[PDB]
């Protein structure tokens, strides 16, 4: 498939590492599910361009084995007092001091980020969806980061976009609710 080939092509190793490694804890092939081999990647990719961009603002949470994450979740609930999230969530924002739940969707942001906050039905997790269409929506539309923090994300998801339709790639990525 061209599409593992792409994933191979557009994203840096480490990523590409991991989201094999959380692939295989679904039974999951990423040369056969391959448009969630790509989706897995992005949504990792667009993680760690919000984490560093926040002296560090942000703790990476998504990305993490499940005992790591939930040690990190746990320590900063203790040392911070914030309420232990029923999901496992993608990063911590230690100068709002919330969780954040990073979402990347192929479809509208207002469908996936209802679809996100109706899943995790705890307002204190804040939620910031990104479409590959330059279009973000965030909870009480509070965006965290600086504009240019998130132009550049929006660049990076559109940058993926544009790869995989010269691929021929995009038709396909997009009719999937896959990796959502
Ligand atoms: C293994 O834990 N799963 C996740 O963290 C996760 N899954 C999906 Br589908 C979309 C996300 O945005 C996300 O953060
Ligand atoms: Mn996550
Ligand atoms: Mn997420």
């Amino acid at each position: 498939s061209a599409m593992e080939d792409f994933v191979r092509q557009c994203f840096n190793p480490m990523i590409v590492e991991l989201a094999e490694k959380a692939m295989k804890e679904y039974g999951e092939d990423p040369k056969i599910e391959t448009n969630k081999f790509a989706a897995i990647c992005t949504h990792l990719e667009v993680c760690f361009m919000y984490s560093d961009f926040g002296k560090h603002r942000f703790e990476i949470i998504e990305g993490r084995d499940r005992i790591m994450a939930w040690t990190v979740v746990n320590s900063i609930c203790n040392t911070t007092g914030v309420e232990k999230p029923k999901f496992l969530p993608d990063l911590y924002d230690y100068k709002e001091n919330r969780f954040i739940e990073i979402g990347v969707t192929r479809r509208e942001v207002h469908i996936y980020y209802l679809e996100k906050a109706n899943k995790i039905k705890s307002e204190k997790t804040h939620i910031h969806i990104f479409s590959f269409t330059g279009e973000e929506m965030a909870t009480k539309a509070d965006y965290t980061l600086d504009e240019e923090s998130r132009a550049r994300i929006k660049t990076r998801l559109f940058t993926i976009r544009q790869e995989m339709a010269s691929r021929s790639l995009w038709d396909s990525f997009r009719q999937s609710e896959r990796g959502e």
